[PDB]
């Protein structure tokens, strides 16, 4: 395939271009007085949306350079996604604010090397200077606060969130599912959940979520990897009778059987998903041997001589409900004995005293943690059925700002915790002059989010900023009431987890797009 | 896929191109005065309709940009439609006026989330006015006088429905179906209906009710997600023995379930149709087991172990006719014992008298009220059959109309409620200069209603309007006779219900255009 | 001549269009952070100049439409010239702000007229709020501290001044002419000024005033219409025999006789300048005939039977120096006599001592306040014609400073005066809803000025008059030192007349464009 390539100036001006579009169709949604973007869809209705992520997926370019400019920060505002669920639009009005400053610098004859490195230790600086400011989330009465305030000011769902986490803990799973009747369930079901992800993207059944969610699923358990699905075909003719859909966790399913799983079932045929074991190596044989007795399977490995082929539905376990988030597997309530998980259990507690080491303890207990933890499951209650489905959504969204509440704990909202970070910030050196310029770059894109905001209320941003700067500690704008105060005492929060990520994803991708000189893409 | 995008003022102007077309071909056949559009059809003779749902539905622009605008302001078209059936015409006629004179005051340069905060007050104002200026329809002799206006002066048609309306009550099921003969009649027959529609579209037979209508079909009852087709096969090829329709009502019909039932039905081979079972969760189960009961079928549940491949032609119900809207079914005559439906109601006669929950005994009621409440039928008849399709059209076209006249009430037609509510909140003010515009918006474009059905009369709007504001009450003017005086006493007058739909919809669309900043489109 | 018209939003645009030009192009010129604007000449070197004048008078844009819009706001920018000699920038940048404003409203849907009226109301208030707000220069002491800060900090200057307005007074006749050696002198000389312009702007001389300039000059005197040269050729032939200009007072001079000597000075045979004689009809045949006795001439009129063609050198006038403005003539050391004079004086004062009517007295009382309060004239003295052309240049505007100074006194500058009106006239109202907009839209165009000098400080405008705002008086911000203060202890400060003019000029404009609906010129 013939290339074009573009270097130096002419090749910057047109990742400005690109990434400029892709700012300025998110940046206009960001805060309370946020506007909609209307998105096309070639079926029927416009989808008309606030969500900034929603606005993100859909920018793709013309012009190929600009494109793959816009196609940049796009790569950060879905990464900020993965690591908190919140401020995403924060990130990409942060990104811009860093390349449309830092390339300013680069035109004006400054070394980009230097300028990256300027960014990152004041950012370094930033995310250190913000742990200080951060008011940390303790006890179930200020957590409570956070679940409240995140799912406008509706107190039944941050009380069912403080009861789910005194039950399973603050390290403790917790999962919400639909409701049965009309008042709000929490039990403890034993369940478990492992840091690996979905095998491909396609495997998703949410609309909206990005999750692939099975009813009564049974569980395969393979502990070699599968590239053929001449292998699997055994098992997935049972599993279509009967039926009811299909989790496959081993080693990897990759290559030809995963495209086949990914064929089928798009087109239909039995709803299954793959993923990857958790772990690896020694460790993992132990924790998939884990879920195995949990949900009450069996493992099948080449090791012993058991084959797939001849591999019958008891080596097939059974949970009531899975979830799989882009990153992570999770189970609810298995078929297991009582004694079965409880006996697996202390076949690790006699693994905690027989092994002395450091770090071979703490894989045991991470493991006792997740296997006789639990799982919490709320099931939401409402009179008519869309009052619930509309108070199911609520909770989630109420539940990632609560996990990221205890975490890393909650800053002062209003973007005023990056521009009180901005003004503790200014003595701050680097090595050289170039450097130095770096550094009041990101102090200057530290500014930008507050002042988006004010832009969309209406009043200048200028005047505003100016105001918060003047005033120390928590005072902020509130931009819904159009009245200044503290921030803590008006409800107006961010965790610190969202903010910390939106500020370095920004800043990396802004590192590496300054950083430019040659760019490659195909002929239009 | 690669898109365009377009920002703030370049944005709008497109959509309000966009929906200019749109409104502009439907507010033309607004009243009685009302224009004929010629609609294209590829086979043969156009369509020449007044109708503004069968308009609406036809327009669909060129540039993208435009097309989006119309096709949002569609969605509320339809959706009003799908409230009351009647003023889809006068929603798109309101709708164009908030966001025509809305736009105005953005690109003056005002803030557009002030101006829909100013508008959705003035409509909660407004709806709240409205039920103060509705004349109830109470006793049996003023739900009369609504069903002969609405069928032309019909005193046929009204009789029947207050008749109707004398056996099952004013929350009873009433449906229409062809005569038998040359006399209208009236049977109460054992049948239900429940808050669910079809599944998909392309159920549709005849898009007149916009309904599903089935004679003499069976009906499956399974409490479970209908995963594949490979599980219905050994029933719907035994409904196809003796060859009858075949109806559906699961926890839903999804994926390859319903694709191939749809492409089973469409093609011909055997006609099904796929509606949700009603509630949710535990009275999911009992709400289910009812109409099991009225059927004279069976129940297939995921708790006790029974599966679809067992279940014969006398495992499944069986009626004479069901009708199927968007958010409605309806079912008639059951072919259950006379004992065993009346045994279902000593058990829930016992479970009102039997209830420590106060809530329990509210929904109860609302099972035996489809119960034991009845299902009422009536035969429209006539000499020639040609009088017996438009005698049979006449009373569906005064029932739509007849219930909202009881759930809400009558207001004064002609436009003059709005007209009336408008000077009625002269005084009514926001909290900025902003949001008291975004209130003369909503009640400057409350006017156009009536300005436009005095435009198609041919006199001028201005006048006429001025006439009726400087007079009191229902004092309006009548587009047929082209005389002033008492609506209400010329028989000109709209369903409460109606007027509210349409005033609300509108709102709520333009409220979300004129808080358009961004816009994504597929490329040229 | 083939003519095109556009009417209304499609001709107002194109006026918007072309003020715009003009208005951005001047007021990147406004402040001591003003910016330099470079004016090309086809011979040689570019103009480089912060002269607003210079600026405006090159400004003639292609587009016919834009061009009057442009030539339109340019009619004001060089009347508030001639009125005060200040403030044609200031003047220009509020005639945008009130424009720009004004036509949104009207785009908008709000009736011009009342716009107008709004605007005006608003002036009229803001020039009678301005009054109280001035400070007076009345003693001696004050005045020379406006001549000091206008010149530079130059003490010399202002010195001179008070030595100069205490000889004449008040109303006195001050006059600069070059010097004869190193210090700078003052004599008060038998002379006169009277309120007339030159008949042909062609006449000037001098261009960088503006204004017409003869050396040792001869004067003519005639209470007639000149309309043919055949009267005038004995006169003018005389003339380059002892050469020196002509100063032709006639009651009007035509046609011919105009373009005679228009052109006629343009070759550089004679150098002549024709102005009205002052007043009318009574009062017009003696006002001249002082001239003839201040000059030592004598008057010639067809009324005693007086002709052109016997006019020798006798009738004829001397000065030593005649200057003509565009509405200003003053002759200056006119070769009279003692005895004459002296004469003529005790002869209007006994007028004075028959005085029959009110008016009669004071038209007498300022007759002889003209030939009997004579001339001051004022000889700038320093090393070399680069120090002395420079001086007297610092003179001459300064002079002009103190002028106003003296007439309405001196308001706080950096245009805090106009922005401190604004907050002071925030309560008025007009009649409708459409006046009270257009009283808006002044008080906001009076903020444009200081915003406009903060602009090319660098700062940004929406913060620093945020602040000026905020505080109380003659508080205001120094562009010059980045300082906020007290502006006149700063010694920035505006004569009010200027800033009187700038203001009610600008808005005669503006209102007649508002009210402009049809566009005619010629064809392209
Ligand atoms: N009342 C308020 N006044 C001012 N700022 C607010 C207020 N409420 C919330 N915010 C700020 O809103 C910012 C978040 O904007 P969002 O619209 O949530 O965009 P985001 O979090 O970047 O991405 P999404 O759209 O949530 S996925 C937070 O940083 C809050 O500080
Ligand atoms: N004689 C009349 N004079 C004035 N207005 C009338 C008269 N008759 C009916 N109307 C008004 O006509 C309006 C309804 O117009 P329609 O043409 O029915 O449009 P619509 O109801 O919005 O949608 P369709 O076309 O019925 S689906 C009602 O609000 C009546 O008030
Ligand atoms: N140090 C200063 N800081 C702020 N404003 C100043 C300062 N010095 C002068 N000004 C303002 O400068 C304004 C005048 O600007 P100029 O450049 O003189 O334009 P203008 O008077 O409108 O027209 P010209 O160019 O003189 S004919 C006055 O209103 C002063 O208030
Ligand atoms: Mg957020
Ligand atoms: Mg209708
Ligand atoms: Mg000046
Ligand atoms: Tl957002
Ligand atoms: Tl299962
Ligand atoms: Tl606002
Ligand atoms: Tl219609
Ligand atoms: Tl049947
Ligand atoms: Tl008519
Ligand atoms: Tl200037
Ligand atoms: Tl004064
Ligand atoms: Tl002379
Ligand atoms: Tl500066």
């Amino acid at each position: 395939a013939a290339k074009d390539v573009k270097f130096g100036n002419d090749a910057r001006v047109k990742m400005l271009r690109g990434v400029n579009v892709l700012a300025d169709a998110v940046k206009v949604t960001l805060g309370p007085k946020g506007r909609n973007v209307v998105l096309d869809k070639s079926f029927g209705a416009p989808t008309i949306t606030k969500d900034g992520v929603s606005v993100a997926r859909e920018i793709e370019l013309e012009d190929k350079f600009e494109n793959m400019g816009a196609q940049m920060v796009k790569e950060v505002a879905s990464k900020a996604n993965d690591a908190a669920g919140d401020g995403t639009t924060t990130a990409t009005v942060l990104a811009q604010a860093i390349i449309t400053e830092g390339l300013k610098a680069v035109a004006a004859g400054m070394n980009p090397m230097d300028l990256k490195r300027g960014i990152d230790k004041a950012v370094t600086a930033a995310v250190e200077e913000l742990k200080a400011l951060s008011v940390p989330c303790s006890d179930s009465k200020a957590i409570a606060q956070v679940g409240t305030i995140s799912a406008n000011s509706d107190e039944t769902v941050g009380k069912l969130i403080a009861e789910a986490m005194d039950k399973v803990g603050k390290e403790g799973v917790i999962t919400v599912e639909d409701g049965t009747g009309l008042q709000d369930e929490l039990d403890v079901v034993e369940g478990m959940q492992f840091d690996r992800g979905y095998l491909s993207p396609y495997f998703i059944n949410k609309p909206e979520t990005g999750a692939v969610e099975l009813e009564s699923p049974f569980i395969l358990l393979a502990d070699k990897k599968i590239s053929n699905i001449r292998e699997m075909l055994p098992v997935l003719e049972a599993v279509a009778k009967a039926g009811k859909p299909l989790l496959i966790i081993a080693e990897d399913v990759e290559g030809e059987a995963l495209a086949t799983l990914v064929v089928n079932t798009m087109r239909g045929i039995v709803k299954v998903a793959a993923v990857k074991a958790p772990g690896f190596g020694d460790r993992r044989k132990a924790m998939l041997q884990d879920i195995a007795t949990l949900t009450g399977g069996t493992v099948i490995s080449e090791e012993i001589g058991m084959e797939l082929e001849k591999a019958t539905l008891e080596d097939l376990g059974q949970a009531k409900r899975v979830v799989i988030n882009k990153d992570t597997t999770t189970i609810i309530d298995g078929v297991g004995e009582e004694a079965a998980i409880q006996g697996r259990v202390a076949q690790i507690r006699q693994q905690i005293e027989e092994a002395t080491s450091d770090y071979d303890r703490e894989k045991l207990q991470e493991r006792v943690a997740k296997l006789a933890g639990g799982v919490a499951v709320i099931k939401v209650g409402a009179a008519t059925e869309v009052e619930m489905k509309e108070k199911k959504a609520r909770v989630e969204d109420a539940l990632h700002a609560t996990r990221a509440a205890v975490e890393e704990g909650v800053v002062a909202g209003g973007g005023v915790a990056l521009i009180r970070v901005a003004s503790k910030l200014a003595d701050l050196r680097g090595q050289n002059e170039d450097q130095n310029v770096g550094i009041k770059v990101a102090l200057r894109a530290m500014e930008a989010p507050l002042r988006q905001i004010v832009l969309n209320c209406g009043e200048e941003p200028s005047v505003v900023a100016n105001t918060v700067k003047g005033g120390d500690g928590n005072y902020g704008y509130n931009a819904a009431t159009e009245e200044y105060g503290n921030m803590i005492d008006m409800g107006i929060l961010d965790p610190t987890k969202v903010t910390r990520s939106a500020l370095q994803y920004a800043a990396s991708v802004a590192g590496l797009m300054i950083t430019t000189e040659c760019m490659v893409t195909d002929l239009p």
